[PDB]
DNA sequence: TTGTGTTTTACGACCTCC
DNA sequence: GGAGGTCGTAAAACACAA
C-alpha cells in the first residue's frame, strides 16, 4: 500500500530523516519504526520497506567497493 | 530529444526465528 | 503465536552524453 500510484517520490525531507536514522542504526525497531512513520507522514509498512532497500542499496555499494579495491 | 543506463518505491516468493 | 530478513525484479523517476 497504497498502490492508485505504482510508487509514489518521497520529500526530500523525508529522505533526509530516513537517511539519518540509518546512519544511527542499520534495523529500524518496532518503536523507532511507529515513531518515524508518525513524524513523517509514511506508514510503518513504507519505513520497514525503505530500510529493506537501504541495506541492499548498501550491499550494491559495498560489492562495488570491493571490486575496486580487486582491480586496484 | 532521446534513449539508455541508473536509482527509488513497492512487491512477491521464500526463509529464519523459540 | 507472525515479524521481519533477503533476493530479484517491475515500473516510475531521474541523470546525462550524444
Amino acid at each position: 500500500r497504497t498502490k492508485d500510484k505504482y510508487r509514489v517520490v518521497y520529500t526530500d525531507h523525508q529522505r533526509l530523516e530516513l537517511e539519518k536514522e540509518f546512519h544511527y542504526s542499520r534495523y529500524i525497531t518496532i518503536r523507532r519504526k511507529a515513531e518515524l512513520a508518525a513524524t513523517l507522514g509514511l506508514s510503518e509498512r513504507q519505513v520497514k520497506i525503505w530500510f529493506q532497500n537501504r541495506r541492499a542499496k548498501e550491499r550494491k555499494i559495498n560489492k562495488k567497493k570491493l571490486q575496486q579495491q580487486q582491480q586496484q
